[PDB]
């Protein structure tokens, strides 16, 4: 279920972190622009900068954190708050998030893999919601 998946994600978080996340990129090009270092490169030119595996591995890292202290998939106020007082978040909408988290469900689907996808469905509609919630448009 959705703690196993936690683990599974934990365990080989650069890998994840950079497939899930170029894939939301992929998905939904326009997203591209929050990331001028990322414009006009290949999955596998990214994948070879050591920059870009640090920074999707410390987003999808507090990610991982933020899922582990929820309950039943709603996170906590407080995590939310994290996320929407950040100054790199200072320029989204719930949008920005709602697309990575349907990029995220898309992957875990088309995965060979038993992720709990419906549980990671929720989390990121719940996150949203938080978001929203602590005053993010
Ligand atoms: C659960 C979802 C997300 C989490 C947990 C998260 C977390 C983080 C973290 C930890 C950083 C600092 C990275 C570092 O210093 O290396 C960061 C930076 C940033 N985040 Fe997010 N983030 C999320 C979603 C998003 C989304 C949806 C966008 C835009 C569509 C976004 C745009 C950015 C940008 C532009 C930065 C600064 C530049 C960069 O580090 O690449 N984030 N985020
Ligand atoms: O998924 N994300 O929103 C990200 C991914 C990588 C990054 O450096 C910043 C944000």
């Amino acid at each position: 279920g959705f703690k196993q998946d936690i683990a599974t994600i934990r365990g080989d978080l650069r890998t994840y972190a950079q497939d899930i996340f170029l894939a939301f990129l992929n998905k939904y090009p326009d997203e591209r622009r929050y990331f001028k270092n990322y414009v006009g490169k290949s999955d596998q030119e990214l994948k070879s900068m050591a920059k870009f595996g640090d920074h999707t591995e410390k987003v999808f890292n507090l990610m991982m954190e933020v899922a582990d202290r929820a309950t039943d998939c709603v996170p906590l106020a407080s995590d939310a708050n994290t996320l929407v007082q950040m100054k790199q978040h200072s320029s989204l909408t719930t949008g920005n998030f709602e697309k990575l988290f349907v990029a995220l469900v898309e992957y875990m689907r088309a995965s060979g893999q038993s992720f709990d996808s419906q549980s990671w469905d929720r989390f990121g509609k719940n996150l949203v919601s938080a978001l929203s919630s602590a005053g993010m448009k």
